[PDB]
């Protein structure tokens, strides 16, 4: 039920460098500021379809946690900021506004409960996205799982793909150790069964409680990073 294999993970740790290729487009980070206020928070950032931070925030309360995030984005000359609005980051929006007071930096609540994104486009790669989607945590989490696929099959079978549609981890820029940690939750992210045919997730609940594993914060921070709003 896994959607993301470590072997795509592998392929695409420096595709863009075994491919021949740059990072063009414009800088989007995101933050998932746990569950629970105090616990491991996440953020990760891409330039294009170049991942180039992983960070986790540690021993920090939400205020501080956002401050922590607003200010990587800044550091990582973001052009866009999202963050888990979907629980006890729901109240975040004027902290980190008042962040990026000033800049050019949008900032955008991401819930991924709500359905999904231009859900009544058709499916790409008489059927919409909101037909095949439950919602926009399952639909982005696709988008990253298509998008490292896609990478793998070019890096590993030769087959072309536009950079625009593949994804990269810049593992000098990244960090061998935080790349890893990001990996092992990625490998983690599982499909659940849906009554409608829908593709759906576990969520970070069930994901503990039925299978012990430990809330996926830098993934869902990378997650979120797929959605460019505007
Ligand atoms: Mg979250
Ligand atoms: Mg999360």
């Amino acid at each position: 039920m896994a959607i993301i294999k470590r072997e795509w993970l592998e392929a695409a740790t420096d595709a863009h460098k075994k491919l021949g290729w740059k990072a063009k487009g414009a800088v989007v980070s995101a933050h998932d500021p746990s569950d629970t206020g105090p616990d491991a928070k996440g953020y990760a950032s891409r330039h294009g379809s170049v991942v180039k931070r992983i960070a986790e925030g540690l021993l920090m309360d939400i205020n501080e946690g956002a401050d922590w995030a607003t200010s990587l984005a800044i550091e990582d000359g973001a052009d866009h900021y999202l963050w888990d609005g979907d629980g006890v980051g729901a109240g975040l929006r004027r902290q980190t506004t008042e962040a990026f007071s000033g800049k050019k930096i949008t900032a955008t609540m991401f819930k991924g409960s709500e359905s999904p994104f231009d859900e009544d486009a058709p499916y790409q790669a008489v059927r919409t996205i909101g037909d095949v989607f439950r919602n926009k945590r399952a639909q982005f989490y696709y988008a990253l799982a298509d998008r490292l696929y896609l990478t793998y099959r070019a890096v590993v079978h030769g087959e072309y793909a536009d950079p625009d549609d593949m994804l990269s981890f810049d593992k000098e820029a990244i960090g061998e150790k935080m790349l890893e940690k990001l990996f092992a939750e990625l490998t983690q992210i599982q499909r659940k069964f849906n009554n409608n045919g829908k593709l759906e997730l576990m969520t970070a609940v069930e994901m503990k409680q039925k299978l012990g594993i430990p809330s996926p914060n830098l993934a869902d921070a990378l997650m979120m990073c797929m959605h460019c709003p505007a």
